[PDB]
């Protein structure tokens, strides 16, 4: 059996996704996320100018091997656009593994451990009285779990977004205790801190969130040197989550072995597909971390099946994220899964259960877009 | 004052090399190194579509701001390709920093700490014998450390295949070194390049069998994306350990470095994000007295080379340079200001990193694809080549 195409397709129906499919000399094929948000082409160039030509000839059944042929291979190893070009390649040989084999993913990395997959939703608001609404409405809903995010008063190209502590440090506790003696503790909290806070503010900021039991606050602190959330772990009992940005299981060995985090966010997409995914899962199962899947629009529904198919099966399965994409993406990327009172369930379907229409996908062109960024009241260049 | 351009130009005169070049509204202009060999045309695609677009109308000026906003603006941080880009937007800007400066760019960084800058030649060979005589062609002349690498007799449009055997590697590679020291004696720095081939345990054992003939180093002895690998080979031997080539960020080198693993960080330029970076990796080094050697090798342009020539010049913990000549034509197509005299390079006195592109000619030597090797175990497992 060979691999005789590796090809890259490029769509923009709501935001851009990038594609890769893997055809074979026997007619099965496979598709891969391979979506770096913000950055997009630089992974297309990865794959179509350097990874696609070394691919054909080679037995597409030979997942590890591939998979250790692209990491090591080339030589500068890890990295954004690196893992995104390996994870494009392993989903679409697992896809075409599952298909090959008549079943869809989950059994072939071991089975389903549990039924739906539960999630959590994104309440947004430009004060708390907002974003309290919008808690309410999730819970609406049936989702069992809802992120709360809140404007902080007093706070193409990429937009350039402000961005101040102390006022963040002053307002952020008082949305969790308003959505405390609203709702009640019967429901999952959660809070992203998405990179704004040092260590020590990091760990102010979840005692303050103690008596409100959240499920976790995540990115609490940048993570590049993973020895930052000692001070934080040392001083709070506020769940940690942390990884959608991670590429590879070096990003967070330390994170998960010195028990600084509860719940890992590295995604199929992120880390390398389940090749490799499935090790980070494996390292967190030893120390009871569980998997808590970033998800956000910029993962297409090609990851969100694979991701899918994975959170069914992994024992350590913590939560998944959850954000719709828009009808005209669904109906460029068909897939065997839904949502239903809060819950994602993946379908029976051989392969990873998605496809890719390339049909439709032409009549929607890479459009740029940027991620934004951040800037302290002084000028100061931050994390967004 | 403003950024009015940031062009990319590839060239294959010899090789493939990719060059940023940022043009200002003030006439001057600077350039940068982004080549990533193997994987030239993502990075080409990373700073054309993304990064480029972002640079227009900034201040050139604000190095460090810039440096920051492509570094966190990305929001995936880190990276071969990601901080390739970076590494060639920073070199661009200290060199239109030092021209309006007036002055070559390591007397910005802090002025010159010596006047050559020592560097080790690339004595290769199929067997021992070879190998001991390219040693010597080295030494006559006048290298004052040669790196010497041999094959092991046991043992480009497309990724060529080469074959590994450990226990054959462990019981040739120590006696290459018995027979160079026994030849040449000990005055003279001796490499050795592990290569990327050894677990740690062996690299260990192979470092021990070498402490005998008095290695300058023992480089990439083991894969290191785990700093702790090379734990185990710190506490077996004395013989000196490089790794770092291959990083592209502080945070590669962290624990090796705090923890006392390595003796030299082997970081470039180009591999982790420019001068500016560079000097971090190099501040936190000298606290334990680690010293810089940075990789230098054909795929890396005269671009990198004068920038690394400046920041050697000033850099107060340097160790070495590698060095590797490039071809006639490189030299041609990249004009610049160094030297190579008597086992030494010298970095020349023109404003900036006194490197320039001359685009005519550059356009005459169009892209080529080419891909580094892979290795495979004799069984056939993917390996570290
Ligand atoms: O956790 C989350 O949902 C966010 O961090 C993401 O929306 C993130 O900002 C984007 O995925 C970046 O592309
Ligand atoms: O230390 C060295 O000289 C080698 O490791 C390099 O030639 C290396 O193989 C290449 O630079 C990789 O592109
Ligand atoms: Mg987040
Ligand atoms: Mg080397």
């Amino acid at each position: 059996m060979k691999i005789t195409a590796a090809r890259v397709i490029i769509t923009c129906p709501g935001r851009n996704f990038v594609t890769l499919k893997i055809e074979t000399d026997q007619g099965v094929y496979g598709i891969g996320d391979a979506t770096l948000n913000g950055r997009e082409l630089s992974v297309v160039a990865y794959l179509q100018e350097h990874v696609a030509p070394c691919l054909i000839g080679m037995d597409p059944r030979r997942i590890e091997d591939i998979w250790q042929y692209v990491y090591r291979g080339a030589y500068w190893r890890r990295g954004p656009v690196t893992m995104r070009a390996i994870a494009a390649v392993d989903m679409a040989l697992w896809d075409i593994k599952a298909k090959m084999a008549g079943m869809p993913l989950y059994q072939l990395l071991g089975g389903r451990s549990r039924d739906g997959i539960m999630v959590y939703g994104h309440a947004n608001g430009s004060d708390i009285a907002e974003t309290v609404e919008a808690v309410g409405h999730y819970i609406d809903m049936g989702y069992k779990a809802i992120r709360a995010q809140t404007g902080v008063p007093g706070i193409s190209l990429p937009s350039v977004t402000g961005w101040d502590t102390r006022k963040a440090l002053n307002y952020v506790p008082k949305l969790f205790e308003e959505l405390r003696k609203t709702y009640g503790f019967d429901h999952h909290l959660l809070h992203d801190g998405h990179h704004r806070y040092t260590p020590q503010e990091a760990a102010n900021l979840g005692k303050m969130l103690e008596p409100y039991q959240l499920f976790w606050l995540e990115d609490c602190t940048p993570a590049e040197n993973q020895e930052a959330f000692r001070l934080v772990r040392q001083h709070t009992v506020t769940p940690l989550a942390v990884g959608e940005i991670f590429n590879t299981i070096w990003d967070a060995e330390d994170l998960i072995q010195n028990q600084l985090i509860d719940y890992i966010r590295a995604t199929v997409v992120g880390a390398g597909g389940l090749t490799h995914l499935r090790r980070i899962a494996d390292l967190a199962s030893l120390y009871q971390v569980r998997t808590g899947c970033h998800g956000a629009t910029d993962l297409s529904p090609v990851t969100m099946g694979c991701a899918l198919h994975f959170d069914t099966w992994v024992p350590n399965f913590g939560i998944q994220e959850y954000m719709r994409h828009t009808e005209e993406t669904d109906a460029v990327f068909p897939h065997d899964y839904w949502f239903e009172k809060g819950e994602l369930f993946v379908g029976e379907t051989p392969g990873h259960g998605v496809d890719i229409d390339e049909e439709l996908a032409a009549k929607y062109p890479y459009k740029p877009a940027y991620l934004p960024v951040a800037r302290l009241e002084d000028g100061t260049m931050w994390n967004w």
